[PDB]
């Protein structure tokens, strides 16, 4: 298990690790979430940039990073454009999306980006490659919106994005019944058990899946999100709430 | 789904109901436990009979009924001599197992038995008809402390439990591995969506269980048992922290 230590958090050890959500629409409702969430208690910050709608300015996009960036110096930022295809909030063009990912890479103001699995796999790996010249990690994903694939087929995805250098594989899927939220814990398992070379993430969404949030740290996610306010995505509850669940269950 | 109500608790939906165990060794014991028990919050009060030391009188089992009964005159009683056979603190036999329970359930001093599966099928055959007869509810029991039996033959359990007339079939099972805690939780969501016609409640044992006692709204499992201070089984959590996960996942 290679872990992702970033400003002195580990991740692949102990508690899955609480990431919470940024997604204000325009620099001032960015401002004042960056403030808000001062006080929230969680692990990591993911700003959404997709559900911010200045992505036309590259200038609009790195202010509001840096903006979130001086309200929590020493919190890990993830940086995460949620492309439409897997269920974000806006259609942008491939080189859009890359161009967005180098300069949030290289401007230093974040220590991590998401780049989705399906991108394509030569730029994928020139933007892992990008990430890691300038120390970022990244957050490679998949995304299901509809259905869970099969146990063996997210299995692998996961290793795929293990092979093309992702320091955290993730993976989310939408339970159609409780079976489908036992596939996704299966998989996950299968993964802490035979293919342990980094920390990877997983959720089943929705009110169905919700346990899969609460029991990363059994079967082997090494994150799990929360809500401050809004949620962004299906199933995530109440930041205090997940903590709560967490703590008990790494006591227990 | 038909509940089972006892004393103004619903067993079989909402939340899973909360049960703890008295486990004393003589009258005065099992009255400083059951003293302490008012501070605590809990559905079910089960009495450990095999923690007793003067089980060999009827009487004496009787009296300490009593005393409880007449502690906790609006609590679920559930009386549960577990034998040595499976897992239980000392041994006894089927005839005298046969004896005590008679006589709780025509005492009137208790809501509810528990009844092993295998003590054999004219025994139990005949202890549930004579329960049911008494306006007393059967918890038919199983136990395996040592390992986890396969899905298909823990469903086949649960299922023959239903066929000799449990009103509440249930299965605890010991992981040796963290794939034998999704083998519990596949048989008890196989259970309960194909061939339930009653609460049933499952668990996995162990720390490693552990998730199998706080996710039984979502699988499945009708009840789970918490410590006040000492466990009646390895893996039960304290019960203001079963308390808050089960209200957390219930409301999510
Ligand atoms: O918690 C989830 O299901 C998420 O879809 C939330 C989203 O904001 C993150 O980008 C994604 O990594 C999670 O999988
Ligand atoms: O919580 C458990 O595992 C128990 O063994 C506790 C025990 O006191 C109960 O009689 C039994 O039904 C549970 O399975
Ligand atoms: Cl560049
Ligand atoms: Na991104
Ligand atoms: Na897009
Ligand atoms: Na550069
Ligand atoms: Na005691
Ligand atoms: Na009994
Ligand atoms: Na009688
Ligand atoms: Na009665």
């Amino acid at each position: 298990m290679k872990t992702v230590t970033v400003k002195n958090l580990i991740i692949g050890e102990g508690m899955p690790k609480i990431i919470v959500s940024l997604m204000g629409r325009d620099i001032n409702s960015v401002k004042a979430e960056a403030l808000a969430y001062r006080e929230a208690t969680f692990d990591i910050l993911e700003w959404r940039v997709d559900h911010f709608m200045d992505i036309a300015s590259t200038q609009s996009v790195l202010t509001a990073a840096r903006v979130i960036r001086d309200a929590m110096p020493d919190i890990p930022l993830l940086f995460t454009f949620r492309s439409a295809k897997e269920g974000g909030e806006q259609t942008i063009t491939t080189q859009h999306y890359l161009t967005l990912n180098r300069a949030a890479i290289d401007s230093g103001l974040v220590d991590m980006i998401d780049l989705e699995l399906f991108t394509g796999d030569a730029d994928v790996k020139a933007t892992v490659d990008y990430a890691h010249a300038h120390n970022v990690y990244v957050v490679m994903s998949n995304h299901d919106f509809h259905q869970t694939p099969s146990a063996e087929e997210m299995v692998l995805r996961l290793r795929k994005m293990q092979a093309l250098g992702a320091d955290i594989p993730k993976i989310a899927v939408m339970p159609q019944s409780k079976h489908d939220v036992l596939t996704l814990l299966t998989a996950t398992l299968e993964m802490q058990q035979h293919y342990a070379d980094r920390p990877v993430i997983t959720m089943s969404m929705a009110k169905e899946g919700v346990i899969s949030r609460l029991a990363g740290e059994v079967f082997g996610s090494a994150a799990t999100f929360g809500a401050v306010k809004q949620a962004s995505a299906p199933g995530q509850i109440a930041v205090n709430d997940l903590r709560s669940v967490l703590m008990i269950l790494h006591n227990a």
